[PDB]
């Protein structure tokens, strides 16, 4: 008698189960601009938003909603409740404290530790055999807490590290040189942020490594002062925190190119945290950033960079530093 | 002798020259959702960012620019001076003010009439072929002053008007089917907001008119109350507004919709605010959101629904309370 | 000791479980034409081709693979052992023989039964979860072919159907009326092919019913003629075919869009040909375009559309036929 | 009293003049190949087809255009009458002859370069700033001969060159390494086809040098013949040839993103075929493969790629062999 079905004959009226579910925690600046970012790249059948404030959290939701005519991904659902999460092939976690004037980040990580306490078992629960992919920082050492509390393998468990900073590089190479950040390859590996190591060895253009045509480059003997586009890579980021408060669009690509590999088995090679002990010299367990070939199971194979000894020494001291630190976090 | 000349022997210096330019003004939540959304679907060649924050101005400019690698468009510039905005096929006016605590909205509407008389000319100046897409509010009143201010011909001021109006009902017309919103078929015109008609004749699935089926459809006796699904559509815009302070991702998305028909000239129809005096039986200049054949010419064409003896008087109170505001505005 | 080793280290050694698999058999002009808007959607993370001529079936696979720099689908793989089509979500059959000089389509239907029993067991052996979309002519007698021998329930077995004839329908729609055919919107059902019924009643732009605005619109009194635009639905194919020797692109980008919503669940609406015994008045296990609510288990609903009995005695008519022609078929 | 202007406003009746449009002459399996992959990717406007073989050309121009339901592109043309292809910002020439059976190759040339003598002036006449990308074979002397019948400087003239071998080097390269061939990089330079140079000291994955890991990389005594690597580069297109007949798949997707760059000014970098006088030892006006920036001025820089003695020379005999071939050519 209704309208429904005088229009519409069903027959066949099978529960829907996602196929290519990806969940998002935490929907703040970061969260938002990875879950446009997957909706627009056409990632997932079905994305859920997970956060803890319900206003916000629903009001986000609908917003997306309203935009379904312009998508592909027709089912968009939220909850505070995590049987929303149910069954994700991809779980991305931007959920953190929100800092306050003065306070230490030593205070703060540990209070993203707490978050992540709350937030992992309960992802692991509703979506056992997913891959999780941990944006917040600090990302290195939180990707560390996510996979000893999942009690995951270590080839589920990625940090986003260093794969923004990377494209930050071939961002500002690709300003010097006048060429797509596309076509300028270099590769910034280790912790992500201030400790992070650029790697000049693989600096190239069309397989032409600049190190080799400029032998002084990353050195102070450097006349064109090419270390600094290192530093830049470190210091923009502050600069658009500064400017607006928090960076929010370049990761929220970079996460969704990250899932765009997951998501469909590419198989591609990015510079993500992972699990790097017997590597490298590691002798501990920390996360850190190498070249990884991305796919279905997570972390399949990473790729084993040649480095230099002042390039392994810095690594070396930021896993030690990463390890002592982990120690001291209550869990 | 520098790296980048032992790298690259240059051919050519010719001017670089925009061709597929698009220019935002305001990067506000909502104009930075239309550049992301436009971004994403590589509808430019080239973006700019205008607004008079500058601080914020940059570091979104900045943001954007650290996801080079991720997008297709290869210059994003900004800055409070218009030169930035040269040459521009297509301008996206999402600037506007703040209400204070209990400001009045007729006080509210001059000073977005005042941003715009700053705004507008500066637009004209650099991009004299442009067309003009406004989305601030109240849209259907500032394309009108937009239009005023400009001296462009109708066809190229164009009003966001009820393209995101349609595209939530059609969003929730889908989700009472069961059908994804782009195989449902409805059209709510006139006012953006809360005045706009719902044209129940046009409510279709696959050309089955859900009116002819449900001669109810659209009434008070209905039991069904398909009423409610129009109420919606203005109630959960003032609902997403409570929960999260504001609308984005849905206006972006419904931007950017617009702007793929402008910038590929594809001669869809989308319901959007014109300057439409003679028709209807209105006779002021006021703009009002039709079906438009949107191109590379702006609006060259709209369709001529048929509507209703009630669905028309509403047309005609809301053009009588439009030209009566716009008589009192200064500009 | 091998450069693989020396430059990648393994952690994960999992088998490749295909997730979003899609197979093709017969790579002919339309079954190449489907593969290729296939990955050029991204529609699959593995592509399955099969074809019994061995040698065109390797050459093209290897000239897909050549491409596989340009495309996001990392697995291409071809057989004529069906052991490579295992596990596919979708599978599309476009095989047919080759009509000879002199002979008609009463020689050839049989010709192309014998393919369908060859191919449709092996089908089924290696994926009895896939939904099978037939394309194969004459479409609708062959889907209903697919039908009995898969012994798939009525949901998992669709016909190509009047996708491809509306799609042409709404081309020669937008030609007249200078509107891009996505927004022209007009249904074509019953028989592919010349038999087809165009449903005058459904005709619209903007929601606005062109039957309503010209009541000749569809009779043989239409001083405009809007009758000839079926007619060429019809005579556009065989120009087509007259001028090219068969028609490819169009029916493969047709099948790419249905392969979207089934795959990434969409629940649009297409005109497809479905087993329709118990609706629409058919009272015979027959397989006619009905518009067909399509996601991820195939056929979950269809739309009751309101007949004029001239269009429902043609319907009737067309069921009679194939019924008769079925019960000639040697299975 | 016309539906049309019942359904219809008219505001403007501008003549339409087309922003991004790409012609293409040559409707055999790789000019087709061009259109379907230019189509997909959204890359024009309006997309013109030339031919002499005028039903094959109408009849392709018809499918393509039944098909404008799921493109995004609203104008597609033919015609034997270059008018067709007025103010092309891409010109894509395909055209070419059948070698008679046991016909001399050279004698073939000849008559490919009679066609060009032919084709080329039209596509000046009605395109004078378009970019001109050659395919045809062979395609280094043609382009060379495209270049000096066109009068165009050489940054508008363009051979398809190596970019379809280099993509052949990485799809193999990675299939070796289990990785996706976009992140797998390796540079195929010099002449299309048989005399192609790998540049064994630009293969890496993540910036690391196969060659620097594995010295014997590109030697006669290589422990893993990493040598066969380019050879099947080279044997697998005779290869397709000899199976299917033709290659069309790969060379059609390598050509559109050769567009992708050209048409949105991308300035990727991608190996093709390239005035090379001056530049790498070379004396003659020869192109030949080159890594090159691509942008809406077609070439305005290459790079220079550091060449052992060897590949300089074979380049350099490569130079010799071309130049007197041009030589042996009348036009
Ligand atoms: N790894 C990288 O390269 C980058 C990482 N980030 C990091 O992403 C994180 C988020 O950044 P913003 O969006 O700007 O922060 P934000 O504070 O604006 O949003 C974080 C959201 O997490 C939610 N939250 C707190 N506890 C939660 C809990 N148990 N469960 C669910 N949600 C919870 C919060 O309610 C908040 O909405 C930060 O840690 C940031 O440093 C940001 C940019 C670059
Ligand atoms: N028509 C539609 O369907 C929709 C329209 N809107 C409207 O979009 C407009 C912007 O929305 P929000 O981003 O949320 O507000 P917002 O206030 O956060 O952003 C406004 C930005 O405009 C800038 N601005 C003010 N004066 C300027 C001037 N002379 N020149 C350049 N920039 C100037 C402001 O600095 C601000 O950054 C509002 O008017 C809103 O009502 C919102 C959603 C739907
Ligand atoms: N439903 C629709 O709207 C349309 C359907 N079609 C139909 O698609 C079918 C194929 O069209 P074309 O590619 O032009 O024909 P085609 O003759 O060029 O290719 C058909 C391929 O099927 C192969 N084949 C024969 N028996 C086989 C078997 N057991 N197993 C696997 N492969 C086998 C053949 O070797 C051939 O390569 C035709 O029946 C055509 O009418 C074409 C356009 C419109
Ligand atoms: N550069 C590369 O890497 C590759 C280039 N090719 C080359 O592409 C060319 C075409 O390949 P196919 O389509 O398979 O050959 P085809 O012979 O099937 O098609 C060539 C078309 O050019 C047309 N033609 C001949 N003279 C003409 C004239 N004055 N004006 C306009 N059109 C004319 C012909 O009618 C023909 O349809 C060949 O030369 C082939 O070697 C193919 C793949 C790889
Ligand atoms: N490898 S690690 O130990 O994991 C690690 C340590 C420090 C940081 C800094 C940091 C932090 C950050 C937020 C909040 C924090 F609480 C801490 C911490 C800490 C402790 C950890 C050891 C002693 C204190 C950190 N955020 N953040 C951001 N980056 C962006 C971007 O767009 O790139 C935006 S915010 C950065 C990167 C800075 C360049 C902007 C990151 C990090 F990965
Ligand atoms: N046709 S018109 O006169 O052009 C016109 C009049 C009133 C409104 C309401 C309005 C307004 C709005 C902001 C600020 C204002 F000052 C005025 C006003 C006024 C005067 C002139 C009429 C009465 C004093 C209005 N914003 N806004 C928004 N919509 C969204 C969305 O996501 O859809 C987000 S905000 C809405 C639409 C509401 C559903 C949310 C819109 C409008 F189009
Ligand atoms: N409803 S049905 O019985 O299923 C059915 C019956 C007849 C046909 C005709 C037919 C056929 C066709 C090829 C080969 C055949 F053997 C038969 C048959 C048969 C038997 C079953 C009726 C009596 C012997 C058919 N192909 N074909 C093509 N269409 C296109 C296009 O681009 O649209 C390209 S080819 C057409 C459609 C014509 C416009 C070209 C189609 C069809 F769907
Ligand atoms: N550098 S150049 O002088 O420009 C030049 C010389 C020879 C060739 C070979 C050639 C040819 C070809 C067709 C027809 C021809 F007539 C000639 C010739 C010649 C003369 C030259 C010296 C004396 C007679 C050539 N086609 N072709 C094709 N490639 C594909 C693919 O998919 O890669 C498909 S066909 C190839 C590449 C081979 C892998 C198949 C290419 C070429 F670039």
């Amino acid at each position: 008698a209704t309208l429904k079905d005088q229009l519409i004959y069903n027959l066949l009226k099978e529960e829907q189960t996602p196929q290519n579910k990806i969940t998002v925690v935490g929907v703040g600046a970061v969260g938002m601009a990875c879950a446009i970012s997957i909706l627009m790249k056409d990632l997932a059948d079905e994305l859920a938003l997970v956060d803890v404030i319900e206003d916000k959290l629903k009001g986000e939701m609908m917003d997306l909603q309203h935009g379904s005519l312009f998508l592909r991904t027709p089912k968009i659902v939220s909850g505070k409740d995590y049987n929303v999460t149910a069954n994700s092939k991809l779980v991305i976690i931007t959920a953190g404290a929100r800092q306050q004037e003065g306070e230490s980040r030593l205070n703060l990580v540990q209070r993203n530790v707490n978050i992540f306490k709350f937030i992992i078992p309960n992802v692991v629960k509703y979506s056992p055999n997913c891959k999780l992919l941990i944006v917040s920082n600090p990302v290195d050492i939180l990707t560390y807490v996510a996979w000893k509390i999942s009690g995951f393998p270590k080839n589920r468990v990625i940090g986003s590290g260093c794969n923004l900073d990377s494209a930050r590089f071939r961002y500002l190479m690709g300003e010097r040189l006048g060429v797509h950040p596309l076509s300028c390859h270099g590769w910034v590996l280790g912790e992500h942020g201030d400790s992070s190591v650029p790697v000049w060895s693989g600096m190239n253009v069309a397989g032409v490594s600049l190190k080799t045509l400029h032998p002084d480059l990353g050195t102070d003997k450097d006349k064109e002062q090419w270390k600094e586009v290192h530093k830049q890579v470190v210091e923009s980021a502050y600069e658009v925190i500064k400017l607006k408060g928090y960076t929010s669009w370049a990761i929220g690509l970079s996460v969704a190119d990250l899932a765009e590999s997951i998501m469909k088995n590419l198989r591609r090679v990015h510079p993500v945290s992972t699990m790097i002990k017997g590597l490298y010299g590691i002798k501990d367990d920390v996360f850190l950033s190498v070249p990884c070939i991305l796919g279905q199971n997570g972390i399949s194979d990473l790729v084993k960079v040649t480095l230099t000894s002042e390039e392994e020494a810095r690594l070396k001291k930021s896993a030690d530093t990463l390890w002592g630190i982990q120690k001291e976090l209550q869990f």
